[PDB]
């Protein structure tokens, strides 16, 4: 190895000699910029310069001794001839100058700190670094005070480097191992180059007990170890057990014989990702992890997947990595602010310097405008003292050009000294507010609501010279009001804020003439000038939000044929209508009927559109294939006639009272006459049937009075819903002129009102509000029964056979435990009954369409798993600024029959931990199952490197093991052991715990069959394994008997009814939401300029990432009204019941079911509870890949509860635990909201950074600041509702409401609303969020706000749920906050 010696020498000669150049460079330039710069013009003191920087120059003269010492010997070039030993013992003397500079150093350092505490000095101090020709971006002074100190300790590890190479036959031998006793004693008399040696004597230390080391040594580019430890790194090729080391900069990881060298990675190209547990993959090698996390390294494009045994050492590595990750880019980050502005503050004092007429430079000079010459520029800076180099100078211009301040005006130059023509980036308007100007519609809103939500009003009726002025606020009054609500922390911010609203037409002065002060001027928002009628009479109260046209709709949908959708439209008494639908067609198969009026295609509305513009939206849509969804005139009852064939039926009904369609043929006569499916006959030749069956409707047909049950004929059948379709199907697959009136009453009607009003870009805008039956209600209550039923089979199927297994009955304990879960079966048993019973009632039930609340206390009964009053409320709106968006708030009664007061919430808590306990135990041997598999996969492969591979997949085994053990020790299974105690089992408690010595013993034997027989190895695996899955079936009987012990099946009842209310309306309201949204019509972003397919695309992406929130505006009254708060603690328990909810989405056609995108079905048990939402081919790819991929999506929920009356009168100290549950409510409902909002901040985060063009993501970010400065708002607010301050208490109202509301529309929730009918106090909060979400999103004219509010309260589509409930006694809210009354007409006259 003679030539690596050799050439090796020459590199620590090199090394020495690149490394002092560059170093004494460091010195030199420092000298030269600080000490001299500063002086030149200023506020640092002459005694500041000396604690600072003089003990640099004492050093430096001695250091350019050394420099030119080493280059004397080292010349030309370093040579294996030369020596360098007798230059460092002479200089050995001179280096105890170090003496002073280190007694200084902590009070050099700590100056510092201090002196960049204060933004001019520090300003000032980066300043001489930029003139000196230093990028202070890429090192600090903070540093520089250290590198002399560090590079006397290099001196140390210089010679021992020098020595490692160097021969004993070489002359400077003897002399380099003196002088390295010499510079270590040097180092060693001084404590900071001692801390200064022992710190990179730790990572010598350790690169020493590293062998076969790559790259550059750990003293030169780490500071330190920051861990430590072995991980499983899973890569291609197979699992390699690792000894992994993160440092500084650095990861580096060694096979672990001290230890011996792999690989490394700078943590700037590594790139970390999360992995969940029981995750699995394609396109990554692995296997089902727990307790792992993915690495890229970005230069080599390298995915690598670790693994730790705990979850423990999972977070350790993660927030190891995350802290030095973060360490870096914060100084990186502080370094490139901080230097970024003081190149501003002297960029725009300089600025404002050179725009004196003093000065001047900025002169016009093709022309070329407002341009200065970079010469006079460099001359300007040392005649007023600023530089005192030309070269100083040049570095400053080329920095205010490079940073942006300027640029060269032929777009050809850098900066120069050189009279070439430059210009500031002033000049052509690179700097703006606006956006303050945006955010003040938003904060108009969300303010104007506060203030109207409030009890006690603020803005009220004030006269002003003795003459009533009617709901004015005065200035002063207003920025005490902001001010008090945290909103603006300085009068003179609220004055400015209340400028902008005037200007912005929120609000104005009493008269024409003030602008907005702090004054007593009396001030009144335009929104109540329209509403108390109060403006000046040659203004004629133009109504800017008017109504239009009252709409009762059925709801189409259609898929696209070989030529068209399957029918054509036509002008009639100047309406659009049906011309001719298509026998056969998917048209006919929906239920359009000829000469029907239609209300929208695709949402837009149509019927006031001009006929040719029509006719090119359905082409429109043809073309772009999408399936049509109209809204068609329909009655709530209507006349159809069928012609009466002889041989056979076309259609199919059942039903009992009222009967129904329950099928109809394609093509057939009927279709034709319009008998379709769902439709409640309620007359036959005139013949009354409502309470008549279906053999009474069907006797007046001649071919039932022929043939009774064989009279159907051969056609390809259409069907009510999904479930009559799989039945029909079922029931196959088990196989293999006169004329007749009908009455019927048509189910499943929308009832809507459009709106017209003018934006506030000027242009005329229309909303089409509606109420909206959830069709799949019923249906899909039946299919939640159907699957507790089936959960409940498994249960008992399992529990059966438990209890088979358990022959004997040895003690009379034994008895009454066996007669109490014998009970407990039979009692589920009965459950089961009961539930398909109920799914059998659902299912032949279709009138009412929705739960009326119930009349009369009864017996359970199937309507009870449906939600009281369910209807969606839709708000789909036209073009602003040609746009469509289709907001979603689902309405009900709250659901009822509370339960947070009957659960001892720890049995809910045990419950829970039971139920997932059981199911991770189940997942977890499901994959070890897999790994057995994996194993001889790998051995059947390979019959060292297979050795390193093999032996990194038996350790992986022996982690799942160990994920497994950790499940059966715990607490859970201890309790759970101590419910089932008088079970007769083959395993104590003592036993499984003692039990680790089972897999110890196992572990062992097979590390014997890897030293003495690796083919014993699967033996010994199948043992391990098989006495494993004896334990984990074990513990899943024992959890399935703790779980039937602990049960209270008569509550159980209960909760499963009203998570089936709450379920069927959450999973009614984000079908509507992922159907607007899949649709490109969902935007809660609509603020922002977004077109409604970003918006969507946007959405449905973040929902894939992050979970549905599911946001529940609660509204009832628990302080006050005992059924509405027994309903509250029903709800709240059962929404934190449905987080556990997972959707998620398959493929599945039909065009046998009518006017259904969705159908839905279910999986899972309670706990764990999946909905499959089945979706036709085109909304199904419009999914993002993860759910297309069947991933599930999480349901998030959360619950936002105030009264809104008042509550008159002091509280009982009853009322008073109804108040403080309303405010736990409110209070868990925040911190999920907030953690909705953070996974949201994080994946917009990393959405940002997705690899695109630079531009994009600057663009990106700057609008991603705008929604989250609103949103953090929002949460500032939502935390002084739900935890006023002391003394600040009752003064916010209601406004928990509009701004809980605000806050989740903002983030995408799905939202849901709900009181104790659905049908009033709802009515005010839906036509608040709905006004509002117009006056925020859509530029509804923020004067209209009040009047759409009212409109929406008094004229929209929901007074049809009074008509439709006009049995049930409601409330309208005499205590409510002005934006929630109706107001009252206006008194003064003049309409």
């Amino acid at each position: 190895e003679s030539e690596r010696q050799l050439r090796l020498r020459l590199c620590v000669l090199n090394e020495i000699l690149g490394t002092e150049r560059d170093y004494v460079g460091t010195l030199r330039f420092l000298q030269s910029a600080f000490l001299h710069r500063i002086r030149q013009n200023v506020g640092l003191t002459e005694e500041n310069v000396k604690v600072l920087f003089s003990n640099i120059e004492d050093i430096l003269e001695v250091h350019k001794d050394f420099l030119a010492a080493l280059e004397y010997c080292l010349h030309p070039e370093p040579q294996s001839q030369h020596e360098l030993g007798n230059v460092f013992l002479k200089f050995k003397d001179k280096f105890c100058v170090y003496e002073e500079y280190c007694s200084n150093h902590e009070k050099a350092l700590r100056l510092l700190v201090e002196l960049n505490k204060i933004p001019t000095v520090r300003a000032f101090l980066l300043s001489c670094m930029l003139l000196g020709g230093r990028k202070t971006t890429d090192i600090p002074l903070e540093g520089y005070l250290l590198s002399p100190i560090q590079r006397i300790c290099k001196y140390p590890l210089l010679l021992k480097e020098l020595a490692k190479r160097t021969p004993g036959k070489h002359p400077d031998h003897p002399a380099v191992q003196s002088a390295l006793q010499a510079m270590k004693t040097v180092c060693s008399n001084i404590n900071e180059t001692k801390r200064q040696m022992e710190k990179l004597e730790a990572l010598e230390q350790l690169q020493s007990h590293i062998e076969g080391w790559e790259g550059s040594n750990l003293t030169d580019i780490c500071t330190q170890l920051l861990l430590q430890g072995t991980l499983l790194k899973i890569s291609a090729g197979n699992i390699q057990e690792r000894a992994f080391f993160l440092f500084d900069n650095l990861l580096v990881y060694c096979k672990r014989k001290l230890y011996i060298f792999r690989g490394r990675i700078n943590t700037e190209v590594m790139e970390v990702e999360n992995v969940e547990d029981g995750t699995a993959d394609y396109h990554s090698n692995g296997y089902t992890v727990t307790n792992g996390w993915k690495i890229h390294n970005t230069a080599k494009n390298k995915w690598f997947v670790c693994m730790a045994k705990t979850a423990e050492e999972k977070q350790k590595w993660l927030d190891a990595i995350i802290r030095e990750r973060e360490q870096r880019e914060s100084l990186k980050l502080g370094m490139e602010r901080d230097a970024y502005v003081m190149i501003a503050e002297k960029g725009e004092k300089l600025y404002h310097m050179m725009m004196n007429k003093k000065v001047n430079l900025i002169k016009d000079r093709s022309t070329v405008p407002k341009c200065f010459l970079g010469n006079e520029f460099v001359a300007w800076l040392l005649e007023i003292g600023e530089i005192s180099k030309t070269e100083e100078g040049v570095n400053l211009g080329q920095a205010l050009l490079e940073n942006g301040i300027i640029h060269h005006v032929s777009d050809k130059h850098q900066f120069k000294n050189e009279q070439v023509m430059y210009r500031f980036r002033y000049d052509d308007g690179t700097y703006k507010a606006r956006s303050e100007l945006e955010d003040i519609m938003s904060k108009g809103v969300r303010l104007y609501c506060r203030l109207h939500s409030l009890y006690t009003p603020v803005i009220k009726d004030r006269d002003y010279h003795l003459k009533t002025y009617k709901s004015v606020l005065p200035g002063s009054k207003l920025v005490d009001w902001l001010l008090a609500q945290g909103d603006c922390q300085t009068r003179e911010e609220a004055v400015a804020l209340g400028v902008g609203l005037c200007n912005n037409g929120f609000m104005h002065h009493v008269l024409e003439k003030s602008e907005f002060r702090d004054e007593s001027q009396y001030f009144r928002f335009h929104a109540d000038e329209e509403m108390e009628g109060t403006s000046s009479k040659n203004k004629q109260l133009r109504n800017d939000f008017k109504l239009v046209e009252n709409i009762l709709a059925k709801r189409l949908l259609i898929l696209p044929q070989e030529e068209d959708y399957g029918f054509d439209i036509e002008e009639k008494n100047k309406a659009v209508v049906v011309k001719s639908v298509q026998r056969g067609s998917l048209a006919e198969v929906a239920g359009l009927q000829v000469g029907r009026k239609i209300y929208s295609i695709n949402e837009d509305l149509v019927f006031l559109r001009p006929f040719s513009e029509v006719e090119s939206i359905l082409n429109q849509s043809f073309c772009s294939r999408r399936p049509l969804r109209l809204l068609v005139a329909t009655k709530a009852k209507e006349i159809i006639k069928i012609p009466d064939q002889p041989d056979t039926l076309c259609f199919q009904i059942r039903g009992a009272a009222p009967p129904y369609v329950y099928a109809v043929g394609r093509g057939s006569e009927a279709m034709a006459a319009g008998l379709c499916a769902g439709q409640c006959i309620l007359k036959v030749n005139g013949s009354n049937v409502m309470n008549d069956g279906a053999p009474e409707v069907l006797e007046h047909f001649q071919a039932f009075r022929s043939r009774r049950e064989e009279a159907l004929g051969l056609y390809q059948w259409i069907y009510h819903t999904h479930e009559d379709a799989q039945e029909a199907r079922a029931s196959q697959e088990a196989s293999t002129s006169p004329m007749v009136t009908l009455t019927v009453d048509n189910v499943h009607l929308e009832h809507g009102v459009v709106y017209e009003y003018v934006s506030t870009a000027g242009v005329r805008c229309h909303v089409l509000e509606k109420i909206v039956e959830p069709r799949g209600c019923f249906g899909l209550t039946a299919k939640i029964l159907e699957a507790f039923a089936a959960n409940d089979s498994v249960f008992v199927e399992n529990c059966r056979r438990l209890m088979a297994l358990s022959s004997a009955i040895v003690t009379m304990p034994h008895f009454e435990f066996r007669n109490i879960c014998d009970t407990k079966l039979e009692s589920i048993g009965q459950r089961i009954a009961c539930y398909q019973e109920f799914a059998a009632q659902l299912k032949s039930r279709v009138s009412p369409p929705f739960k009326q609340a119930p009349l009369e206390p009864h017996p359970l009964c199937g309507l009870d798993f449906c939600p009281t009053n369910c209807h969606i409320n839709l708000m789909e709106v036209s073009y602003p600024k040609m746009s469509y968006t289709q907001h979603c708030i689902t309405t009900m009664a709250a659901p009822s029959w509370g339960l947070s007061f009957l659960l001892k919430q720890e049995d809910r808590e045990i419950q829970d931990a039971y139920l997932q306990l059981f199911t991770k135990l189940d997942v977890a041997l499901k994959e070890m199952k897999q790994y057995v598999t994996q194993i001889n996969r790998l051995l059947s492969t390979i019959t060292s490197d297979k050795q390193d591979k093999l032996h990194g997949c038996l350790e992986h085994l022996f982690n799942q093991v160990d994920s497994i053990n950790a499940l059966l020790k715990g607490p859970v299974m201890s309790r759970a052991f101590e419910e089932t105690k008088h079970f007769p089992m083959n395993h104590s408690l003592q036993e499984f715990k003692q039990k680790e010595e089972c897999t110890i013993r196992g572990r062992s034997l097979i590390q014997i069959s890897i030293q003495e027989d690796p083919w014993n190895l699967p033996n010994s695996i199948k043992t391990l394994v098989d006495n494993i899955q004896r334990y984990v079936e074990d513990g899943k009987n024992q959890l399935l008997l703790a779980l039937l012990k602990c049960t209270d099946t008569e509550l159980q009842l209960r909760r499963d009814a009203i998570f089936c209310q709450a379920l069927v309306a959450a999973v009614c309201t984000f079908s509507e939401q992922l159907l607007a949204a899949l649709g490109y019509r969902y935007n809660n972003n609509g603020e922002y300029e977004e077109s409604s397919r970003d918006a969507s695309r946007k959405w449905l992406e973040q929902v894939a990432a992050t979970g549905v929130l599911l946001h529940c505006q609660s509204l009832l009254s628990p302080a006050t009204v005992k059924e509405e708060r027994t309903m509250l603690e029903d709800i709240w328990v059962t929404l934190s019941e449905l987080d556990n909810v997972t959707f998620s989405f398959k493929q599945l056609d039909e065009n046998y079911v009518a006017n259904t995108n969705v159908f839905y079905h279910i999986e899972g048990s309670r706990q764990a509870l999946k909905v499959i939402f089945y979706l036709d081919s085109y909304h199904f790819s419009k999914l993002p890949s993860r759910l297309e991929g069947g991933a599930s999506l999480r349901l998030h929920t959360a619950l936002f509860t105030k009264v809104l009356e008042n509550v008159e009168g002091l509280p009982s100290p009853g009322s008073q635990a109804a108040e403080d549950l309303q405010q736990d409510i409110n209070a868990q409902s925040l911190e999920k909201v907030q953690q909705y909002y953070r996974k949201l901040r994080a994946f917009y985060l990393e959405r940002s950074n997705l690899p695109t063009d630079a531009s994009t993501t600057a663009v990106k970010i700057d609008q991603l600041i705008r929604p989250i400065n609103a949103l953090d708002e929002l949460c500032r607010l939502m935390k002084s509702f739900v935890h006023p301050k002391p003394g600040a208490a009752g003064s916010v109202g209601a406004g928990l409401i509009p701004i809980s509301s605000e806050l989740c529309y903002r983030l995408g929730a799905c939202q849901m609303v709900m009181c104790g009918t659905g049908m009033q106090r709802s009515t005010l909060s839906v036509s608040l969020e709905q006004a509002a979400i117009l006056a925020r999103s859509h530029g509804l004219l923020p004067k209209c706000i009040m009047q759409a509010t009212d409109i929406m309260r008094k004229q929209g589509p929901r007074v049809e749920i009074l008509a439709k409930n006009l049995r049930v006694k409601d409330q309208m809210p005499q205590g409510a906050p002005r934006l929630y009354r109706l107001c009252q007409p206006p008194v003064d006259g003049d309409l």
